[PDB]
């Protein structure tokens, strides 16, 4: 059904990520029509003799080779094949829609709006994105506080193990391996079809930026925020330097033709109880779509200044909330106190929205921060990446020393004592023991490098 290809463009794009730095060549790059295709491409890899690499590629956003399959077959998800409608379930009490695993999210979100003004109701702040490759990690924006990760918010799978086998699974159905998957960094199987809760979309959006000079007030504030009813629909946060530093709270307020009445005194009554800094509250009003899609505005802005293709060494943590005032000290005014530039975001989320049997690794806090460091090189300065790089391991360092029980998001580790350390004991064993089930082998996902073929 689906055809390799050697095109030396198709190789190119899938010997690289965003991250600019991980280069490892696949000897063909796979084009599925469908999920058969996938699990014959998988079942042709495990019978083999040598065990080649095959890895799924979504949009190729991984930062440091993660979707690289050296010397074997690159499976390009991104895909004339017809969609299916969401779908009211009375038992759910609620709408889905089933995705191809490659399917972007801005795509999702347009069908799902086009077919009764329905939506996600957990996304990434970057919408050009596979759902297989967000449903791997965990998916996190605003909305994470109240819904949790988009990995909280599937209802089933279709996964082809690494044994080629198509499993259907859920919370009810082959659990061990739908919660393996989620969170799992593709190391149980490739994701041909997942299904996304969809909740009845706002129209409009009512967004908010306040500063902060306080770091105190400003986390006491996002942490209140994200306790609460009234409340905002979307809460995050950003370092800002002074032209010595300053916090941005950025808030939301979801509404429809039905709320439209009430949403400025909701705003108001929800700002009014807050600590930010008079006269710094910047207030935009417009379509739900055009808030979702603000990054892949800022990516047009930054291609028409060569800005876009550089390398991004860009760092990710999950810090726990009893830990944060610290990280600010020694971090934002320590060891950042520059490169192309590029955001610094923090803010914080409730544990118990992530399902604890999921493969996602958080602290072990009920209220935890993520820290993202989203710098990035100047174009055609190697020195530029390596300074970044520098400070990045100042950052680990930091954490290390002070003992912050900080854990990656998107994690970057290369050796079995730090994989062994980021996982913990229990956690590490139902992950190796799904291994040895699901893809005994290790040819899935193999540039993450967790395991190696036995
Ligand atoms: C580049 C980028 C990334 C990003 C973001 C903004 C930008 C500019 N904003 C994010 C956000 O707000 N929140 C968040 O949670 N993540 C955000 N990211 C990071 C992004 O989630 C990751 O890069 C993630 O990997 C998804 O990106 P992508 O769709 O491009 O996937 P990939 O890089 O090619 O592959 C990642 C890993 O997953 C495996 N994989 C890929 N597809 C599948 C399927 N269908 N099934 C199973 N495994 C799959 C790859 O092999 C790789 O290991
Ligand atoms: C230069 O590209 C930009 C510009 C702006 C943002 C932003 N305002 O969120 C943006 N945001 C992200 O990339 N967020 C994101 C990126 C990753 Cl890799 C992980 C997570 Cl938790 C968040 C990227």
């Amino acid at each position: 059904g689906g055809r390799l290809s050697v095109d030396a463009s198709d190789i190119a794009e899938a010997s690289r990520d965003f991250g600019g730095v991980a280069r490892a060549e696949p000897m063909a790059v796979f084009h599925p029509r469908a999920a058969g295709d996938v699990a014959g491409l998988v079942g042709a890899a495990f019978r083999s003799a040598r065990g080649f690499r095959v890895s799924a590629r979504g949009h190729g956003h991984s930062i440091s080779g993660q979707a690289q399959a050296a010397g074997g077959v690159v499976v390009d998800m991104s895909r004339a094949v017809a969609r299916a409608l969401p779908v009211h379930s009375a038992a759910l009490g609620g709408h889905y829609v089933d995705v191809w695993g490659g399917e972007l999210w801005v795509d999702v979100l347009n069908w799902t709006l086009s077919h009764g003004g329905l939506a996600p109701r957990s996304w990434t702040d970057y919408l050009y994105l596979s759902v297989g490759g967000t449903l791997s990690n965990a998916g996190i924006s605003g909305q994470a506080f109240h819904h949790g990760p988009q990995i909280s918010n599937v209802y089933e799978l279709d996964v082809v193990t690494g044994k080629g086998e198509v499993v259907t699974c859920s919370e009810t159905e082959n659990p061990d391996l739908f919660f393996g998957v989620l969170g799992g960094l593709g190391q149980f199987g490739i994701i041909t079809r997942a299904r996304i809760a969809l909740e009845r979309a706002p129209k409009r959006v009512r967004w908010i930026r306040a500063l902060y000079s306080n770091f105190s007030e400003f986390t006491a504030d996002q942490e209140r925020l994200i306790s609460l009813g009234r409340r905002f629909d979307y809460v995050e946060g950003f370092v800002v330097a002074a032209e010595s530093v300053l916090y941005c709270l950025e808030v939301t307020k979801n509404y429809d033709d039905e709320t439209a009445g009430s949403v400025d005194q909701d705003v108001d009554t929800l700002l009014g109880e807050l600590n930010f800094l008079p006269g710094t509250v910047f207030t935009t009003d417009l379509p739900y779509v055009d808030f979702l899609d603000r990054v892949h505005k800022a990516e047009l802005k930054l291609r028409a200044k060569g800005m876009w293709e550089v390398p991004h060494p860009w760092l990710n943590l999950f810090v726990p909330a009893s830990r944060i005032a610290d990280f600010d000290r020694g971090v934002f005014r320590g060891v950042l106190g520059a490169g192309a530039g590029g955001p610094v975001l923090i803010y914080p989320m409730n544990k118990h929205k992530w399902d604890p049997r999921s493969s996602a690794v958080t602290p072990d806090e009920e209220v935890f921060y993520l820290v993202a460091f989203l710098r990035s090189a100047l174009p055609g300065a190697p020195e530029s990446l390596e300074a970044l790089a520098r400070q990045n391991q100042r950052i680990l360092d930091f954490c290390a020393g002070t003992g912050i029980g900080a854990k990656q998001y998107l994690p970057g580790h290369k050796a079995r004592h730090e994989w062994a350390e980021h996982f913990g004991a229990a956690r590490w064993d139902r992950f190796a023991r799904l291994k040895a089930e699901f893809d005994p082998r290790a040819i899935l996902a193999a540039g993450q490098g967790i395991f190696r073929p036995p």
